[PDB]
């Protein structure tokens, strides 16, 4: 036995690597803190082939997508170590009503700033450009902060309005998606303007800002918890505060909670469950990833007790509870390139926040009516009869490409019987995770190679092929998970793709 634990460069992981130190000692099993480039992005491909490390490290918000995609496997925490942790944080890693991660720390953006250089953080956004002013007289910069990861610039985007989805009574309603709404335009025009003003270079990284801040070049930065250690060791004379006001209103930043969960494929899930509950998730443990980056308000109450009685957690909290816990609905890893993606194009000058924006609330409309579509195919093709319901913008459009997907889709099944038969009886898909391991497997069939309307078709054709052999076993809880997939391998990774050739409204043309 061993334990591969992935966490991101950003967090402690010597300190991590001395709990895992801590728990070899007691078991000689071997624990491994690797911290691999692009985390969120290489976790998925390996898991899917069952390669990825026994134990995952990230914030919550894509473990949903990871779950629907049975890149997780179910955790079993005893009814009285649950009751170790604050409700809110197991309620940020529950998926589909089953916790699937570990909740460990409650993150949250807060300002700081150099107290040498201001001997008071600015109550409001509107007063740092005059700031700069002053501060560039005396060889300095006012604010310099991650430009790349709009993580770090979603508290000014979100504070006169903007958002990603609306929570309509316990849930997440796809239809209302606020990144377009004067309220994000705002604050990102804002941000676009301390580039313009020259405030800000629209090219500052996580290293770039960190180098800045800790070298007493920037009066002010923005950062989580995990940054605390960095500043103290640079000795700056430095407090951790509220963010400020952007049109009276504060600042809402994302709210992550620093989940672990244990990879579906591995074969060491006793081993991480004792290391989990048993070594990390003890005073003991988090003082040792702590003591290396702090990881902020975390789920344990033994620890987070003592931990409040720093204004830095106090301030940390403070905004945290200003802001939102981000969603875990298997749309983020999507949402979040749309909008990485419109930070950059809009401070990059590449494009007017107007356009940016709507590129970006585009791409969560092509990932709903696409969902929309392939779903309602899929699910009258086990049933035998269609949905009544409506399906709000581009109705039209998407009715069309139903009556589409029926004449082509069925022609496929038809003339492909043989074939698809063959294929669904010499894979055995008998459980859950048989079925979900399909789901990986269409997706990666249909990337490594040609995108096309034709092979579109037949992605989606084998998919209805399926939800009726699903049907038959009366397991068809894996018909939506699976339209949900071909919905992202789609809008996700052909984006480009799908928007050349005019969205659903090119395939009704396709084919006529
Ligand atoms: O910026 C988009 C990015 O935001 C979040 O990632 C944060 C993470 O929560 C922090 O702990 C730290 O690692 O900084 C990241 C930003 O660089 C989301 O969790 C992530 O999925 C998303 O892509």
């Amino acid at each position: 036995g061993k334990l591969v634990i992935w966490i991101n460069g950003d967090k402690g992981y010597n300190g991590l690597a001395e709990v895992g130190k801590k728990f070899e000692k007691d078991t000689g099993i071997k624990v491994t803190v690797e911290h691999p480039d692009k985390l969120e992005e290489k976790f998925p491909q390996v898991a899917a082939t069952g390669d990825g490390p026994d134990i995952i490290f990230w914030a919550h918000d894509r473990f949903g997508g990871y779950a629907q995609s049975g890149l997780l496997a179910e955790i079993t925490p005893d009814k009285a170590f649950q009751d170790k942790l604050y409700p809110f944080t197991w309620d940020a890693v529950r998926y589909n009503g089953k916790l699937i991660a570990y909740p460990i720390a409650v993150e949250a953006l807060s300002l700081i700033y150099n107290k040498d250089l201001l001997p008071n953080p600015p109550k409001t956004w509107e007063e740092i450009p005059a700031l700069d002013k002053e501060l560039k007289a005396k060889g300095k910069s006012a604010l310099m902060f991650n430009l790349q990861e709009p993580y770090f610039t979603w508290p000014l985007i979100a504070a006169d309005g903007g958002y990603a989805f609306k929570y309509e009574n316990g849930k997440y309603d796809i239809k209302d998606v606020g990144v377009d709404n004067a309220g994000a335009k705002a604050g990102l025009t804002f941000l676009v303007d301390l580039i313009k003003n020259k405030h800000m270079n629209a090219d500052t990284d996580y290293s770039i800002a960190e180098a800045a801040f800790n070298k007493g070049e920037t009066a002010m930065t923005i950062n989580g918890p995990w940054a605390w250690s960095n500043i103290d060791t640079s000795k700056v004379n430095y407090g951790v505060t509220v963010l400020p006001t952007f049109k009276g209103q504060p600042s809402k930043p994302f709210v992550g909670v620093l989940s672990a969960g244990i990879n579906a494929a591995s074969p060491n899930k006793e081993l991480a469950k004792e290391f989990l509950e048993n070594y990390l998730l003890t005073d003991e443990g988090l003082e040792a990833v702590n003591k290396d980056k702090p990881l902020g308000a975390v789920a344990l109450k033994s620890y987070e007790e003592e931990l409040a009685k720093d204004p830095r957690i106090a301030a940390t909290m403070e905004n945290a509870q200003k802001g939102e816990i981000m969603p875990n609905i298997p749309q983020m890893s999507a949402f979040w390139y749309a909008v990485r993606t419109a930070v950059i194009n809009a401070a990059s000058g590449r494009q007017t926040v107007d356009e940016a924006l709507k590129d970006a609330q585009t791409g969560s409309e092509l990932y709903r009516q696409s969902l929309e579509i392939i779903s309602r195919y899929l699910r009258e093709q086990a049933t035998g009869a269609a949905d009544t319901a409506p399906m709000g913008a581009s109705g039209a459009t998407s009715r069309k490409a139903l009556e589409t997907l029926r004449r082509v889709g069925d022609g496929v099944q038809r003339n492909h019987e043989t074939a698809f038969q063959g294929m669904l009886r010499k894979l055995d898909i008998k459980n859950e995770d048989d079925v979900k391991s399909l789901s990986r497997v269409m997706i990666h069939v249909f990337s490594d190679g040609v995108t096309n309307w034709g092979r579109i078709v037949t992605l989606i054709s084998f998919g209805a092929f399926v939800a009726k052999h699903l049907k038959t076993i009366n397991q068809e809880s894996c018909i939506e998970p699976l339209a949900e997939s071909i919905t992202d391998v789609l809008v996700r990774t052909k984006r480009d793709w799908l928007v050349k050739q005019r969205g659903w409204d090119g395939f009704v043309e396709f084919f006529h």
